[PDB]
């Protein structure tokens, strides 16, 4: 795991589909993991590199409304992002969850993919 001073973050070495990945981590007391800063998002794409992956699901998603992108708590994307160059491009009209890759950087994929997944977690409410 990682373990800042608010948060803890669990990688999930299962593959599953986005919504599972999100259900996986409520089940687990808390979410797919958010990275709304840099400190948090650089945290998670070392987890993630250390444990030798490419890519895990991590809580961002247009869901709702295209092109209007969300955390997995609902809040809206603000200023910050790591979004690739170029994306996200809904490509195919078919890409409204989010990967990180090893970089860190964001793509946005077809949520019907499965890969593993990243969940986070408050500490007050563990
Ligand atoms: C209360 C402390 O909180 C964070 O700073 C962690 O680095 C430690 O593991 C400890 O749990
Ligand atoms: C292989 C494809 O490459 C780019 O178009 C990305 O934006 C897509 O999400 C996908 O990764
Ligand atoms: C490792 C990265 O994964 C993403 O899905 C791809 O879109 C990028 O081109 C890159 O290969
Ligand atoms: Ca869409
Ligand atoms: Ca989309
Ligand atoms: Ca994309």
């Amino acid at each position: 795991a990682r373990e800042t001073e608010s948060k803890i973050y669990l990688l999930v070495k299962e593959e599953k589909r986005y919504a599972d990945a999100q259900l996986s981590c409520q089940g687990r007391g808390g979410t797919l993991s958010m990275p709304k800063d840099e400190a948090a998002n650089g945290l998670m794409a070392a987890y993630l590199a250390q444990a030798g992956l490419a890519r895990v699901f991590i809580g961002i998603n247009d869901l709702e409304k295209e092109g209007a992108f969300v955390y997995s708590d609902h809040s809206p994307m603000r200023t910050f992002n790591k979004w690739r160059s170029g994306e996200p491009n809904n490509a195919y009209d078919e890409e409204d969850c989010v990967e990180m890759v090893a970089s860190g950087g964001w793509n946005d994929v077809a949520c019907h993919t499965t890969m593993y997944f990243m969940c986070e977690f408050d500490k007050e409410n563990m």
